[PDB]
């Protein structure tokens, strides 16, 4: 896989933000993770995780996986890093994100995460306390 450029246009929430790409606005959903929604349980938690990360990077990257690269939605597939690192992993880490969604051809990172995973599900972390 490969890593591209990208802009930050504004947080959305724990496992969703609006990027630049190639120059257009676009909508990206985090691969291989799912975040609790604002109204949910650490959802507030999770949102304010990712803000942070992808307001603070001073660069920002997508890398897309071998498959899909957009959902049904129009949302695009990524897993997004911020200074380099992975905000996907990061927020599994935290125990604010499960792994999850791990589709067929979109899951080059899906050991990394789960390995995440069961770091924050030791540390009873969040989600996992
Ligand atoms: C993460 C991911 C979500 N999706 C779709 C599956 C779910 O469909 P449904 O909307 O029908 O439940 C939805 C969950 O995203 P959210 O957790 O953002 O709601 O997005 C994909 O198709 N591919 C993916 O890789
Ligand atoms: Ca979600």
């Amino acid at each position: 896989l490969h890593k591209e450029p990208a802009t930050l246009i504004k947080a959305i929430d724990g496992d969703t933000v609006k990027l630049m790409y190639k120059g257009q606005p676009m909508t990206f959903r985090l691969l291989l993770v799912d975040t609790p929604e604002f109204n949910e349980k650490y959802g507030p938690e999770a949102s304010a995780f990712t803000k942070k990360m992808v307001e603070n990077a001073k660069k920002i990257e997508v890398e897309f996986d071998k498959g899909q690269r957009t959902d049904k939605y129009g949302r695009g597939l990524a897993y997004i890093y911020a200074d380099g690192k992975m905000v996907n992993e990061a927020a599994v880490r935290q125990g604010l994100a499960k792994v999850a969604y791990v589709y067929k051809g979109n899951n080059t990172h899906e050991q990394l995460l789960r390995k995440a995973e069961a770091q924050a599900k030791k540390e009873k972390l969040n989600i996992w306390s």
